[PDB]
Protein backbone atom coordinates (compact mmCIF):
# COMPACT_ATOMS: atom_id res chain seq x y z
CA UNK A 1 0.00 0.00 0.00
CA UNK A 2 3.00 2.60 -0.97
CA UNK A 3 2.46 5.52 -2.69
CA UNK A 4 3.79 4.68 -6.03
CA UNK A 5 1.22 1.80 -6.16
CA UNK A 6 -1.88 4.18 -5.19
CA UNK A 7 -1.25 6.50 -7.76
CA UNK A 8 -0.40 3.85 -10.26
CA UNK A 9 -4.03 2.61 -9.17
CA UNK A 10 -5.74 6.26 -10.19
CA UNK A 11 -4.09 5.49 -13.77
CA UNK A 12 -5.30 2.57 -13.77
CA UNK A 13 -8.67 3.88 -13.30
CA UNK A 14 -8.19 6.41 -15.74
CA UNK A 15 -7.46 3.83 -18.36
CA UNK A 16 -10.31 1.89 -17.80
CA UNK A 17 -12.32 4.93 -18.34
CA UNK A 18 -10.62 6.00 -21.81
CA UNK A 19 -11.59 2.77 -22.98
CA UNK A 20 -15.17 2.75 -21.54
CA UNK A 21 -18.50 3.39 -23.62
CA UNK A 22 -19.22 6.77 -22.21
CA UNK A 23 -16.29 8.29 -24.50
CA UNK A 24 -16.50 5.68 -27.72
CA UNK A 25 -17.73 8.42 -29.87
CA UNK A 26 -14.88 10.05 -29.60
CA UNK A 27 -11.96 7.65 -28.43
CA UNK A 28 -11.79 5.09 -31.13
CA UNK A 29 -9.12 6.53 -33.30
CA UNK A 30 -6.76 5.88 -30.68
CA UNK A 31 -7.51 2.19 -29.25
CA UNK A 32 -5.00 0.53 -31.77
CA UNK A 33 -2.46 1.52 -33.74
CA UNK A 34 -2.49 3.95 -36.66
CA UNK A 35 -2.05 1.23 -39.37
CA UNK A 36 -0.59 3.69 -41.89
CA UNK A 37 -0.58 1.34 -44.67
CA UNK A 38 -4.38 0.22 -44.89
CA UNK A 39 -5.11 4.54 -44.21
CA UNK A 40 -2.94 5.55 -47.40
CA UNK A 41 -0.50 7.24 -45.01
CA UNK A 42 2.62 6.70 -46.39
CA UNK A 43 4.67 9.58 -44.88
CA UNK A 44 3.50 8.66 -41.11
CA UNK A 45 6.07 6.75 -39.49
CA UNK A 46 8.52 9.54 -41.21
CA UNK A 47 7.28 12.34 -39.31
CA UNK A 48 5.99 10.03 -36.08
CA UNK A 49 9.30 8.41 -34.77
CA UNK A 50 7.43 6.94 -31.38
CA UNK A 51 4.23 5.56 -32.41
CA UNK A 52 1.75 5.29 -29.13
CA UNK A 53 -2.12 4.28 -28.47
CA UNK A 54 -4.42 3.10 -26.03
CA UNK A 55 -3.84 -1.13 -26.74
CA UNK A 56 0.17 -0.63 -26.07
CA UNK A 57 -0.90 1.65 -22.79
CA UNK A 58 -2.37 -1.33 -22.01
CA UNK A 59 0.25 -4.13 -22.70
CA UNK A 60 2.42 -2.08 -20.83
CA UNK A 61 0.34 -1.37 -17.35
CA UNK A 62 -0.51 -5.64 -17.41
CA UNK A 63 3.04 -6.64 -17.86
CA UNK A 64 4.42 -3.95 -14.74
CA UNK A 65 6.34 -1.47 -17.08
CA UNK A 66 5.42 1.50 -15.42
CA UNK A 67 7.20 2.22 -12.39
CA UNK A 68 5.62 5.71 -11.63
CA UNK A 69 2.18 7.77 -12.77
CA UNK A 70 4.67 10.55 -14.51
CA UNK A 71 6.07 7.44 -17.20
CA UNK A 72 2.22 6.66 -17.99
CA UNK A 73 1.22 10.12 -18.55
CA UNK A 74 4.23 10.82 -21.41
CA UNK A 75 2.30 7.82 -23.25
CA UNK A 76 -0.66 9.09 -22.78
CA UNK A 77 0.10 12.64 -23.52
CA UNK A 78 2.76 11.27 -26.48
CA UNK A 79 0.10 9.48 -27.96
CA UNK A 80 -2.21 13.42 -28.42
CA UNK A 81 1.22 14.98 -29.54
CA UNK A 82 1.45 12.33 -32.65
CA UNK A 83 -2.24 13.35 -33.44
CA UNK A 84 -1.25 17.20 -33.35
CA UNK A 85 1.86 16.83 -34.98
CA UNK A 86 0.86 14.88 -37.73
CA UNK A 87 -2.86 15.98 -39.04
CA UNK A 88 -4.09 19.43 -39.79
CA UNK A 89 -5.88 21.58 -37.01
CA UNK A 90 -9.71 21.04 -39.02
CA UNK A 91 -9.63 16.85 -39.30
CA UNK A 92 -11.91 15.10 -37.05
CA UNK A 93 -9.51 13.18 -35.51
CA UNK A 94 -8.08 16.36 -34.06
CA UNK A 95 -11.49 17.32 -32.34
CA UNK A 96 -12.07 13.76 -31.51
CA UNK A 97 -7.90 14.25 -29.69
CA UNK A 98 -8.66 17.61 -27.79
CA UNK A 99 -12.16 16.05 -26.62
CA UNK A 100 -10.09 12.80 -25.30
CA UNK A 101 -6.70 14.85 -23.80
CA UNK A 102 -9.61 16.41 -21.65
CA UNK A 103 -11.15 13.98 -20.13
CA UNK A 104 -7.64 12.62 -19.50
CA UNK A 105 -6.03 16.23 -18.11
CA UNK A 106 -8.73 16.72 -15.90
CA UNK A 107 -9.04 13.09 -13.55
CA UNK A 108 -5.20 13.20 -13.58
CA UNK A 109 -5.32 16.29 -12.25
CA UNK A 110 -7.36 14.50 -9.19
CA UNK A 111 -3.81 12.55 -8.14
CA UNK A 112 -3.86 11.29 -4.65
CA UNK A 113 -0.52 12.55 -2.78
C1 LIG B 1 -4.71 8.48 -34.61
N1 LIG B 1 -5.37 8.54 -35.91
C2 LIG B 1 -4.97 9.37 -36.87
O1 LIG B 1 -4.02 10.14 -36.73
C3 LIG B 1 -5.78 9.34 -38.14
C4 LIG B 1 -5.35 10.07 -39.25
C5 LIG B 1 -6.13 10.05 -40.40
C6 LIG B 1 -5.74 10.78 -41.65
O2 LIG B 1 -6.18 10.41 -42.75
N2 LIG B 1 -4.90 11.81 -41.54
C7 LIG B 1 -4.43 12.56 -42.70
C8 LIG B 1 -4.89 13.97 -42.89
C9 LIG B 1 -4.74 14.64 -44.25
O3 LIG B 1 -3.43 14.30 -44.71
C10 LIG B 1 -2.59 14.22 -43.55
C11 LIG B 1 -3.49 13.69 -42.44
C12 LIG B 1 -7.29 9.28 -40.42
C13 LIG B 1 -7.65 8.58 -39.27
C14 LIG B 1 -8.91 7.77 -39.27
C15 LIG B 1 -8.88 6.43 -38.53
C16 LIG B 1 -10.10 8.63 -38.86
C17 LIG B 1 -10.17 9.19 -37.59
C18 LIG B 1 -11.24 9.97 -37.22
C19 LIG B 1 -12.27 10.21 -38.11
C20 LIG B 1 -12.22 9.67 -39.37
C21 LIG B 1 -11.14 8.89 -39.75
N3 LIG B 1 -6.91 8.61 -38.15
Amino acid sequence: MGKLSEQLKHCNGILKELLSKKHAAYAWPFYKPVDASALGLHDYHDIIKHPMDLSTVKRKMENRDYRDAQEFAADVRLMFSNCYKYNPPDHDVVAMARKLQDVFEFRYAKMPD
